This record gives structure tokens, sequence and C-alpha cells, in this order.
């Protein structure tokens, strides 16, 4: 397994524009195109993405570009940031998936703010890390998803996604 495996299992693969579960309009692999509730302000955003007039709707393979795009940026927001990358440069191969999953659903910013999980995982204390991690809105509001990762922190395993 790895991230791209990992994140496409968590994020899903929608060829049309969607409203998404917080409401925003997306599209792809969790590919968030505007915060903004109006249509065409996505199909611009999309347009722009993509570079060509798409009418709302993708090729998989233009989905998969937008994925890598996402995949990247989230690892250069991960190394670039004072706080995530002493974390990120500690942790095992496994673990370090579940740190970009987060950042590719959250941000880079976002993420940073969990100041106390971090220096758990750091510490390498999981089972803190992992409760910690649970005491949130990211979790409350996205149990399943927010479960997976956890226990990825917590054992170090993929089996969170097996399947
Ligand atoms: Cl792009
Ligand atoms: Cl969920
Ligand atoms: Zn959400």
């Amino acid at each position: 397994m790895n991230i791209f495996e990992m994140l496409r299992i968590d994020e899903g693969l929608r060829l049309k524009i969607y409203k998404d579960h917080e409401g925003y309009y997306t599209i792809g692999i969790g590919h968030l195109l505007t915060k903004s509730p109006s249509l065409n302000a996505a199909k611009s955003e999309l347009d722009k993405a993509i570079g060509r007039n798409t009418n709302g709707v993708i090729t998989k393979d233009e989905a998969e570009k937008l994925f890598n795009q996402d995949v990247d940026a989230a690892v250069r927001g991960i190394l670039r940031n004072a706080k995530l990358k002493p974390v990120y440069d500690s942790l095992d191969a496994v673990r370090r998936a579940a740190l970009i999953n987060m950042v590719f659903q959250m941000g880079e910013t976002g993420v940073a703010g969990f100041t106390n999980s971090l220096r758990m995982l750091q510490q390498k204390r999981w089972d803190e890390a992992a409760v910690n991690l649970a005491k949130s809105r990211w979790y409350n509001q996205h149990p399943n998803r927010a479960k997976r990762v956890i226990t990825t922190f917590r054992t170090g395993t993929w089996d969170a996604y097996k399947n």
C-alpha cells in the first residue's frame, strides 16, 4: 500500500463536479474547487485547473493528474513547515503517510495547529497521540476516516486499510 492508494480509498473518485460532505464543490480525488456556493465559480476553477473547457466533467487521467499535483503540494507543505517537518522526519514510512493524509485533507496550517498531538507523535507516544487526536472536530465530523488515520498512527501498519 502507499499514500496514493491510501488517499484514493479515503477520498474516492468522482469525474463530475460534486458537493462534498462539507457542502463545497469538489471533483476527482478530493480535489476542492471552491468553497463558494456558485457552480459557475466552481466550473471556472475547474477549467482553469485543467486547461480546457470542461463543462464540469473530466477524465480519469485528468483526475489522476490533479491528484498527483495535490499529493505533491501536501508534501511540500509539510517540508516547508517548521512545526511539521521535524515530526515528519522523525516518523517511519507508514506513519509519514498518515501525516500526509491529514495535510492533504486539512491543509498544512490546520494540521500545524495540533500542537499537542504533534509533540506526542514526535515522542513516539502513540497511544497518547491517538487519544489526543480523537478530541477534535476532525474526528467528530469524519469518524470513520479519522479512525483509519489514527489507527495507522497507532500501529504503524496498513491494517485499517485492508479490505
Ligand atoms: Cl492544475
Ligand atoms: Cl468519515
Ligand atoms: Zn470534512
